[PDB]
């Protein structure tokens, strides 16, 4: 019956074990205030067929996030919301690096919101619960880890703020740390604040995570556990690594020394060397798993790359530690687009499109779907696309692609603090990668800032983003970082063989978003501060380059900019205009794409993406309040039309069955309003001659006349 | 050309074949009254890659049963509604046991509703059509089977009733009889009916299914189809079985005879013996399929388990045939939940949560997708969750597992009869299994009964559910049943090795739900009656235990429970408050979770999950609709209002964030006719005495005016 | 196939009708030319249901068999097949689905 209480300033965290799902390898329950979340972790024993960590983590959304109840194709959830994906990705990036290397077994972690009071957020509870469950199970781990959230309100740091304080907070930061004050997960979003407060918040967060770790360590020592022994660790044998190094170090050094190489050429050369070395190894040791050979080669390559970076300060192209690739920016690519931006840094190249849309477009039909998806505070949201062909790869274009969603959320959080408070239309920023060479999220946010800058949306201090990489040479005994180097504007290979990824974006004088992905098992805060400083310098340079192209937003939107207007509809014609159940409007809404709403019984708001579409819709409205339905009728021309229907105010006459019946009205039948058209020889099935005269818009009648024939 | 008519009291079943879908292995058409359904069965001729019966049955649908057309994802019923899932599960549990053992070939059975009239339901017709198609095709079988549905109206057992009958019946039973009067599949839902009536209904149904069996036999004799011979049956060799038995019977008896074992330890010992036995077999017959070895070992284990059960009357852990494992119940686990219950029957443990919700939540956005499923006449519905960690397993959490959906439907039918007639809120009973050891469906039903018992829902006679297993020593010479034993509250292993499974739920006097799937090719009625008696005794005992911890539900639900309030919004500001196209309302809803409905042009209904949520919502509308949210009080009470902002001709005053900040005029505010109210001292926060004239359409809000005050 | 059948049947529908029209076709035995068969059967079904149409709609399939010369990639001899069977389609060179009126 493990149970412990941890005090954080004002909040109390109750961590409990047992009593709930004892069959799982690790079960934990974290309770804060009145809400509580239960986390389970289960790992198999048979080694996975795949040669890598098949770790999966899931965060099941529940009802009381706002007091609503979630309904989907599963009546609770199919797919996820953005929030679930973000929380799952946070938990993954927080717990994965602590796992021992070479551990290749299925491992699934679930977290369920047992009960939500709507006062305390459950995600920061979920991370701690996952840490407890892992540390308390037989699964090997190097944890435990402790996660806290820091907000800033009225110049004061608050640990684990409530939702009410969340709304008014100018900063929302999530810090997950390791024992001995090692940071493992940083995720922050602030409203363009200075870096000094950022450093202070980071220090406070790590200080509190130390207390959390103290408490959980006390619990695990109290209850006592015994980590299971994995049947096999998939680490490469030291002898194979030694032979691979002695066989390929010179060639790898040679191919990494020259600075005339794109991604493709360098990858091809290293792949050829890999083929030769793999053949040599298979000849030398025809008794080992081929994956072991591949892993040995990869380890040798990573070691060589890290060594050359550490000892020569030229990463792979002659760039120093603090530099960046060439940057090119283009705006206004196509007239028909509200805003176009093309941002190309080095090999990486992305395109961002800004398209306006009606406010009502941001709300779905049913309440439940809107609630689960939520509504952005500012009427603005950004979509991020990563098609496979951007990396010369073939893959399923559709689906979810959680990495795409995470990158989109990151970029949207980066761009958020500069969107103006209100706008007549919803901002729909769309960015997609075209040539992917790493740091695509920062480039996408940068290009989106450029596109918004072009579309005339009044913003301030166009945002710029940058990535930071870290290379460490550490002792094998204590794991202490003996030496470290920082890299600015990393490449794909730099990230792949690096130790951590640090994507940070901000304005000319503040930081907006931060998402530090670290693969090492924890790093000291000093490295983080150095990264922040270098990133600030790089951001200044990038902003200089951008402002060299475009600085102030355009005075007005493009002539193709959407227009919102009002239309007056009399009550008498109101029913005819709206149609049964508003069907006509829907049809019109689906015909030209304009959006029609009503403000009162008479005024109607009309939103149109293009002025031409607006004028067309206005003509359609004028027609609707007028008369219509004419087909193949001429003035003074005899038409051999066969009558089909009999009605008081006219006859539905068709020239032939393949023609919409037109109203031959009695009022134009001998110029006398009758309820019996047959008085003028209007007999169904008779090949009469019908002559058109005009129209009656207000009366809603046709001027068809058989009187000329009769 | 097969055509045969079968008479059931007053209904005619026309079975036809050879006219449509002649390409399929077996095609049948069943016509009752004017509803016709065609069923096709196709089986491959190659052994499946898997090593088990890969039966797949699908029951398509046309939504014309209510007259509408299915348009969930396409203009058909591609959405796989819950009713379709239940029907498919019924078909599977009705036809699977009749297949010969070891038949491992892909086999798919599809049902298409050729024509429905809303008078005769097609499901039972679908079962009969599947039976006919299988019996008439070359696929080996031991049928045919005959399915009927029995209803009770005014003490009369009607057979195959019409929809109006289903509406008026107190019982709905479905029987899948087999030749020589054997029951294969039983599925019944009654509105808390007695026991002997249930027995009589079972007898009538099994008597009636003989006629349809006779008809199908006549048809198949007329056509004279010849079954194909399978290329290879996958039953283990008898001699290998003999060797495995002689090798492992001692150890298996030793492990199964002790009474100190959870599920995990017993499974571990079984697997431990399995490894050595497999090694011995490999050393003995290094020429057989390894899966044959696995099957031989499993057969030996099942045989010895059944033998020990039959001969010693002690199943496991010292429990006799009738006694059931321990049960513990807890209520009110968390304050914020509307109702919480925790049930722990032996090793199985399930948590049940009940949360209220608005009636409008039970209706989807459009109409067509709403009609794909019912509306649950007694406003109530159950959600069932079977996460993989409940059984220490790994699996996808999303994808609509048919087993979990069927179990949830069974629990919902079990709990339906005791729900009160009407209730101001929809009831959502969520049950998630945590420790899974079999019979989790009845445990979930009991937990939901407890949760309702706790949330103050005025229900009667808390429902209890139990499971029953059967172990028989059949004679392969005649296929008869020589000795049988009935087990109460089976474990997972007992179900796995048992001949069948029975689930019975009911009140202190009656029976509500009854699902009985049998893995044997039919069983006599006597066994069913014995199972009914045993389940009745067990239900009495379980209710006796349950009532100790809770009874006579709480007079009122928890104060955190939802509240419903009336609101008055006169027209002039009704237009503003609703906003363009109601957008404002939606903007409120997803941002606070409150639900707003328009009672009429003047009144609105407000539904809030918590009183705190209601206060938050009214304050949000206070701060977001340019005015304040409004609450209904007695008209004609002099109050005092604080000033939010100062106007030249008036004020924007309000009393609390629960009545609209009302614009006042000089004739209403300033009796001194001064352009500056600040002369009187009117400032932000200053109280002014106002008269509550009530909500009037002239202003669009409550008429707050000081005609004689100040 | 559904879109092809729908476009085939489109020009024989009156400009207006009091109700939406849903033409659902299900295949039961496939031996090629299923789309034209579905369209023609839908023509019959609409014809029966009472909704007026300009005329009946008939669909057909055409196959082609060519003895090409690989040395030049030319068409030496060709033969046309009416109402192509499934095997002919599978081993043929092309498929032609065409529908119309009288």
């Amino acid at each position: 019956m493990g149970a412990v209480a941890v005090d954080l300033g004002n909040r109390k965290l109750e961590i409990s074990s047992g009593k709930l799902a004892r069959f799982a390898d690790g079960s934990a329950v974290v309770q804060s205030g009145d809400t509580a979340v239960m986390v389970t972790a289960v790992s198999k024993t048979k080694p996975s067929p795949s040669q890598f960590m098949p770790l999966v983590v899931d965060y099941r959304q529940k009802a009381a996030a706002a007091g609503r109840i979630p309904t989907n194709y599963l009546r609770r959830e199919v797919g996820t919301s953005d929030k679930e994906i973000l929380t799952s990705r946070i938990i993954d990036r927080s717990i994965r690096p602590l796992f021992p290397a070479g551990y290749f077994y299925d491992t699934q972690v679930l977290c369920n919101l047992l009960a939500v009071d709507g006062v305390n957020e459950p995600d920061v509870l979920a991370i701690n619960g996952a840490s407890v469950a892992l540390s308390l199970s037989d699964i090997p781990w190097n944890g435990p880890v402790g996660a806290v959230r820091i907000g800033i309100i009225d110049g004061e740091y608050v640990v684990n703020p409530t939702r009410k304080e969340m709304s008014s907070s100018t900063l929302n930061l999530v810090v997950a740390g390791a024992p001995k004050s090692q940071i493992v997960m940083l995720e922050a979003s602030a409203e363009n604040i200075l870096q000094q407060d950022f450093c202070h918040a980071i220090k406070v967060g790590v200080k509190y995570t130390q207390q959390i770790i103290q408490g959980i360590q006390q619990l695990v020592k109290e209850t006592g556990v015994t980590k299971r022994t994995p049947q096999k660790l998939f680490t490469p044998s030291p002898e194979i690594v030694k032979y691979t190094h002695k066989l390929a170090m010179e060639r790898l050094y040679a191919v990494f020394t020259d600075y005339e190489h794109d991604k493709v050429s360098r990858d091809e050369a290293v792949n050829k060397i890999r083929l030769d070395t793999e053949e040599q190894l298979k000849e030398k040791f025809p008794e080992a798993d081929p994956y072991e050979i591949i892993e040995s080669f990869n380890v040798v390559a990573k070691e060589v790359f890290r060594s050359i970076v550490l000892n020569e300060y030229k990463r792979c192209d002659g760039r120093d530690l603090t530099s960046l690739r060439n940057v090119s920016c283009e705006v206004d690519m196509f007239k028909t687009l509200h805003g176009s931006a093309l941002f190309q840094r080095g090999q990486t190249q992305v395109l961002c499109t800004v398209t306006f849309d009606s406010l009502e477009s941001g709300i779905k039909s049913d309440q439940v779907i809107t609630a689960i998806n939520g509504i952005k505070d500012k009427n603005f949201m950004l979509h991020y696309e990563f098609p496979p062909y951007a990396t010369n790869e073939i893959g399923k274009v559709t689906g979810l692609n959680r990495r795409e969603l995470g990158h989109g959320a990151l970029a949207e959080k980066a761009l958020y603090p500069v969107i103006p408070r209100d706008f007549p239309f919803t901002i729909r920023v769309t960015s997609e990668v075209l040539e992917s060479n790493g740091s695509s999220s920062m480039a996408s946010a940068c290009g989106g800032s450029l596109a918004l800058m072009d579309s005339g949306v009044p913003i301030s201090s166009a945002v710029a983003g940058v990535a930071i990489g870290l290379v460490t040479k550490t002792d094998p005994e204590k794991g202490e970082i003996e030496d470290y180097r920082l890299l600015t504007d990393i490449l794909g290979i730099e990230d792949y063989n690096g130790d951590m990824d640090f994507k940070i974006a901000g304005t000319n004088k503040g930081i907006t978003a931060l998402q530090a992905d670290i693969k090492l098992p924890g790093i000291p805060i000093k490295i983080v501060m150095e990264a922040i400083q270098q990133a600030s310098v790089a951001k200044k340079e990038i902003l200089q380059i951008m402002n060299k192209t475009i600085s102030k937003p355009r005075a007005s939107r493009k002539e193709n900019g959407p227009v919102v207007e009002t239309v007056q509809v009399p009550l008498s014609k109101r029913a005819k205009f709206v149609g049964p159940g508003g069907y006509n409007l829907k049809k019109l809404q689906a015909e030209t794409g304009v959006t029609i709403s009503q403000v009162d019984e008479e005024t109607f708001s009309v939103f149109a993406p293009t002025p031409s579409a607006m004028h067309e819709a206005r003509d359609f409205i004028t027609e609707i309040c007028k008369d219509d339905q004419e087909q193949q009728l001429e003035f003074g021309a005899v038409y051999t039309a066969t009558i089909t229907e009999i009605r008081d105010t006219g006859v539905m006459v068709k020239l032939y069955p393949n023609m919409t019946a037109v109203l031959l009205h009695n009022t134009q039948l001998d110029q006398r309003k009758i309820k019996h058209p047959t008085a003028l020889g209007l007999e169904v099935g008779q090949e009469i001659q019908v002559k058109y005269f005009g129209r009656d818009p207000a009366d809603g009648r046709m001027r068809l006349s058989r009187k000329v024939l009769q």
